């Protein structure tokens, strides 16, 4: 009996410093995807996941958040990547005011929630206020809480009705070709859960696709 | 280059840990294994869907530990080394409280599993109980009130709610008789078996199997 | 190359991580072994690697060095293991003072310092004064710090010259048929490195042998 | 049991341990090429036994970087990357100083490499680092004086030994001259090229290719 003593307590330590490490490449991998200063908005209604996606992408002895005066933004620097958060709301026309927010936006990250299905108004409202701002930058889309339907990234992609049903109810549409104009991509995650932090994982590849837009997007500008 | 490297990090950590997770069950099931130094008839009971065939694959060891054909179908067996784990599926109201009665000749203890959340079936439960309590009148009885996940407890939470702890034992009759000098002992422990703290063996699912072994140890000193 | 940022450190915490769980089991597999508390002394002439084998066996958290008055000595209860530790001297008649600490003996960890060769002369005699004070007692011959030799315990245990060379100059010779009286058995270990804590490794085979010893001679003091 | 999980358990750790160690060493390697954006002729030169052909099989992917077969077998080559590595084995008493002068065409930085344990052939490293100089009159130079160890330091302690650092620039003719404006540079860096912490890249050999890269990251602005 006193053979397994503290084995477990052992196991339990190991493998909570492995979860760190495996956090702390995905951290090294996001901030080494932007070689310039690139601002990406994060957008969406509130509750959507934007402030979690932001704090798993920041290291918290290096990246501080700045104080912003509007209780609906957040803005912190996590090396090249200026992200700014802002919680939308829709259905107003005073959606002219984050008009700032949009000069010299290099990427979009939408987040939505597909759970809260009720809300679906304010977030295709959201996302025409966003292409009505934004009208050249690339807008990589997360939908987000898959877990909260039973999903996971893989099982979602292959569930093409409800695909569809998210698309029809958002207006939300993919447009992966760059020749044809502003891109869109939309992504399935679930950012909340330990996988989310592979850097092969959809998450990461989310980013990875909405770099090389921006890449495509400053080498069109110079030429 | 370094990208590739770090994917092959990250899947590494991810195999690591999976592995470690599995040592971490393993050291539950040889501390279970390592409780009954002589062969002792364990019956796990409760009506259907309490949680008893989780437990015990939770106990067994899948390499040596074989599961036996039982003629009914509410019943199941298999030797987990010295542990002979009977399992016996109650419920329903029914006159026939002797059909069981042969399964508690030269019974060790019980292990009897309710579940915290199906409110419904209570009394179902607490005939059951009422059951098991006339067929055998000397081994001692552990419960495992199970599910507490379901109301949002964790075993820590759980163990403070006097109120909750107070309402489950009324509605199902079962109550603590922790004095073994008094006669036949019963101690109620509040678990979620299918969590991977489960498997700690200083959880309450373990000290619950040691309380037992400690009381089997008692009864066996006086006879 | 702020990819790599901290890395390294990780991998540095994890493998620290990991080699202090090994020598835990290691730990744990040693006080296992002695189910009754049983006197071990741990003999040698000095700089031998006596203090540095317990040491390597106890647990810093519960394992407390008791005050010995003679500076020759230690003392230390690691689980059953009762430890004696004495730094012998040879050469002398008065080693009838060391007569009681064989009273009641169990065992004996006998170390040798192979790289030590001028220094033999008093090995034998250290060994020939423990011989003819504990007449009964199993003993475990250590040659210890192979390494500076050149030698891991596998290209020591092939090296029959040097075996036999050692044997010859300090007179310990093999004797592991416990019908023909005491036994001794030679095993040839690093104490000081990381490997000696596997628990399939020399040292702990030569802990196995001993306590198996010490169980043939319980049963032969009942018969 | 329990005996065969621990033992499993070790051995797990182990295996983990070792992949570990290999790559903190990967991590190495990947910094190494990534240091170099265009491809930059380097000359690892020094006497031989100095530890020139250790340093570059560890800075080498086994994978991808392949030795090419040269002519004279002083010499070696291997591309790693963008690394073009010269190997010439110096030496002896010669008037053939100019035999050597073709491997410095478009050579862009030096390896110098001594051992310092070696006293005895400190006169061929003196002739053979002067005989660099005269063949290289304008590419940055880096000295490595290597095996440390064997005099007792570690990269900290050997800093601080300034009397020790005088007195191998005394008996060597090596000097720093880390001012870039007065001219061409050298800049001496005490280290353990066998040593496992040799592969971090925040120490003295990684901290040396790091300041091999800037100083010709500075010839270049200049041309
Ligand atoms: N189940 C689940 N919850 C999530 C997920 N992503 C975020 N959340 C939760 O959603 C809640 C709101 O998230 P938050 O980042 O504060 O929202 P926002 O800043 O207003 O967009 C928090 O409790 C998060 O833990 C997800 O993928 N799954
Ligand atoms: N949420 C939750 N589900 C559990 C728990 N224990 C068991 N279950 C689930 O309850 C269901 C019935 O369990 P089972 O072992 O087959 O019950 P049995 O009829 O008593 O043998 C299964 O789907 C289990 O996964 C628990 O602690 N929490
Ligand atoms: N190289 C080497 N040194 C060892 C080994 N075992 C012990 N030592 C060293 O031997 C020295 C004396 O050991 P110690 O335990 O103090 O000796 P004792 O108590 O007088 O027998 C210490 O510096 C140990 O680190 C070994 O296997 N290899
Ligand atoms: N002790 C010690 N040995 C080293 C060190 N670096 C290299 N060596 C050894 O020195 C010997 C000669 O090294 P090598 O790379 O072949 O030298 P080269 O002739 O300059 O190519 C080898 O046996 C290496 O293992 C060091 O830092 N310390
Ligand atoms: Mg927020
Ligand atoms: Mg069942
Ligand atoms: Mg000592
Ligand atoms: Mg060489």
């Amino acid at each position: 009996g006193s053979m397994l003593d503290n084995i477990q307590e052992y196991l339990g330590v190991v493998k909570a410093k492995l979860t760190e490490f495996y956090e702390k490449v995905f951290q090294n991998f996001v901030k080494s995807l932007f070689g310039k200063p690139s601002s990406i908005l994060f957008l969406g209604i509130d509750n959507a996941g934007k402030t979690t996606l932001v704090n798993k992408l920041k290291s918290d002895s290096t990246d501080v958040y700045m104080p912003t005066h509007h209780p609906s933004t957040s803005y912190i620097e996590i090396g090249n990547l200026k992200a700014q958060v802002i919680d939308l709301g829709g259905h107003t026309a005073a959606r002219l005011a984050w008009r700032d927010y949009f000069y010299d936006c290099h990427g979009i990250v939408f987040i939505v929630d597909v759970h809260d299905v009720e809300r679906f108004q304010e977030v295709r409202e959201a996302y025409e206020t966003v292409l009505s701002l934004e009208k050249r930058a690339p807008v990589v889309v997360l939908m987000n809480k898959i877990d909260l339907e039973g999903h996971t990234p893989e099982t979602a992609e292959a569930d093409y009705q409800w695909k569809s049903w998210l698309s029809q109810e958002t207006g939300i549409e993919n447009q992966e070709d760059p020749e044809r104009g502003q891109v869109v991509k939309i992504f399935y995650v679930t950012i909340t859960s330990g996988s989310a932090n592979s850097i092969t994982g959809p998450l990461a590849r989310a980013f990875k696709w909405l770099e090389a837009m921006i890449t495509y997007n400053n080498k069109k500008e110079s030429l």
